[PDB]
C-alpha cells in the first residue's frame, strides 16, 4: 500500500511555501515515501535565472524538513518514463502553472499549490523606515 | 527509555543554523521526544528587541521540522521546577553564552551549538552589485 511521490524543484532559499507544498505531496495518500528531486546548480542558472543557495546548501535544509523521506541531489531536470522506472515512482506532484502533459496522461500527475515568502520578510524588516 | 528533552527559543526566521540545533538536540539520546518551547511575543519584543514573525508564523515553520515531536506556544520566558515537571520533562537543551546553573546542578542542562543564516543570505544577493 505504499505510493512513490517524486516532487521536483529548485528549493531556493526554502521557506513555509516550500514546506506546506512538500506537505501536501506527502499526504496525498495514506501511505506514502516523498522523494524530492533537488536541481543542479548550472542547470538552474542556465533554465531558470539565479539559484542563491548551492546544491549542498538547498540539499543540506530539505534533509531537516518532516515530510521528506529520500533526496535525489542532484536530480535531472526534466522527468522521463526511465527516470520514473529506475526509481518505481508512481506520481509526479508539482504545481501547475504543457510539459507535463504525458504524466496526466498516465494518471501520475497529481497537482499540489503555493502560498509568504523570504523577500516579503525583509519588506517587513525595512516598513521600520519610511 | 524514551525520554523527554525541551528546547526553547524565538525561532525567528528559521534557517539552517536552528535547524542543525534541534537535531542536536532531538539525538541527544537514542530514544527521544523534542518538546519545543515557541516564546511569545511580546515578551520577546521586551526581553530581547524586536521579532520579525508572529508566534503563529514561528510556530507554524517549527511544526515542518522533523526532529520536531511537540510544540508549547507560546511557552513561558524562563523554565522552573513547575515547568519541568508539569511537562515531565527531563533535560533542557540550549546554547551556553548563569540563568541556568540551577539545570546543570540538577544534571539536568544538555547543550548546544550554532553555526548561516538569512541576513548572510541577502549580501551574497546584493554582493552582484558593487
Amino acid at each position: 500500500k505504499n505510493v512513490v511521490i517524486y516532487a521536483d524543484g529548485v528549493y531556493d532559499m526554502l521557506h513555509l511555501g516550500h514546506m506546506k507544498q512538500l506537505e501536501q505531496a506527502k499526504k496525498l495518500f495514506e501511505n506514502t515515501t516523498l522523494i524530492v528531486g533537488v536541481t543542479s546548480d548550472n542547470e538552474t542558472k542556465l533554465f531558470k535565472g539565479q539559484v542563491v543557495q548551492t546544491l549542498e546548501e538547498r540539499t543540506e535544509t530539505l534533509k531537516h524538513i518532516r515530510w521528506v523521506d529520500e533526496i535525489i541531489s542532484p536530480c535531472p531536470w526534466v522527468v522521463t518514463p526511465e527516470f520514473l522506472e529506475k526509481y518505481k515512482i508512481d506520481y509526479v506532484a508539482h504545481d501547475d502553472i504543457d510539459i507535463y502533459a504525458w504524466l496526466k496522461r498516465a494518471g501520475k500527475f497529481k497537482a499540489t499549490q503555493r502560498t509568504v515568502s523570504t523577500t516579503d520578510l525583509i519588506v517587513r524588516i525595512l516598513k521600520n523606515y519610511e
